[PDB]
This record gives C-alpha cells, structure tokens and sequence, in this order.
C-alpha cells in the first residue's frame, strides 16, 4: 500500500498514486549507459530531493523534461521527476526495485 526507499525506509509514494502513462504504469526502458530500468509512473511522490534543472536529453517520455530524483534521506537514486509536458504536466518515474511496498 505504501512505497518506502528500500535502502533507508523514507516514505516515497502509495499504490493509490500509480499513473497509467500510455495505458500502463510500468515502462521498461534503457539509458545510453545501457542500464535497463523497470519504471513505475506515479502522479505524486514525497521524500525525494530533485537535483539540478530539467533536461529533455534522451527523455523516454515524449514532451517531458527530467530531473534526477534522489531519496531525500539516503541519497539513493530512485528515479526522475518529469515536467514540461501535457495531460499531465508533471509525474514521477520511480525504479520499482529501489522501493519496498508495505
Ligand atoms: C549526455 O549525457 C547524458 C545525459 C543524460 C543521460 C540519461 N541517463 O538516463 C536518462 C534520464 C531519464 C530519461 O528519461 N532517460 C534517460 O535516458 C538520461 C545520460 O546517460 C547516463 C547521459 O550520458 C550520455
Ligand atoms: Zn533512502
């Protein structure tokens, strides 16, 4: 029901806050460093620290710019905040295997 940071237990999100972006909350993507992530889209998240300004470079989601999302408590990379788009304007893409569910 609740998602916490797997490393430290920081409160991050909720199953209720999952967002089906393009018809599915789960998107399997790879970055240019060939790292594969199972990304769960959330309308809402808390307890993160968004670092830097947004970038569109290699964005997996058309029309959205990303900011790196760390755990605000432990600094572990938990995913990205997406902004600059439409329906919705913003959302979170969190790496499922870096969260723990209650
Ligand atoms: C030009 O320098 C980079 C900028 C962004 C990234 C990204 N890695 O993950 C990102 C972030 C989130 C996203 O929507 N898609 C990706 O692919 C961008 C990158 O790879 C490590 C870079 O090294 C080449
Ligand atoms: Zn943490």
């Amino acid at each position: 029901s609740i998602f916490r940071c797997r490393q430290c237990g920081q409160t991050i999100s909720r199953r209720d806050w999952l967002l089906p972006m393009g018809g599915d909350h789960e998107h399997v993507v790879f970055n240019p460093a060939g790292m594969i992530f199972r990304v769960w889209c959330f309308s809402l998240a808390q307890g993160l620290r968004l670092i830097g300004a947004p970038s569109g470079e290699f964005s997996w989601f058309k029309g959205y710019d990303w900011t790196i999302a760390l755990c605000g408590q432990c600094g572990s990379h938990l995913g990205w905040h997406y902004e600059g788009g439409s329906q919705p304007q913003t959302f979170f893409g969190l790496i499922k295997d870096r969260l723990a569910e209650g």
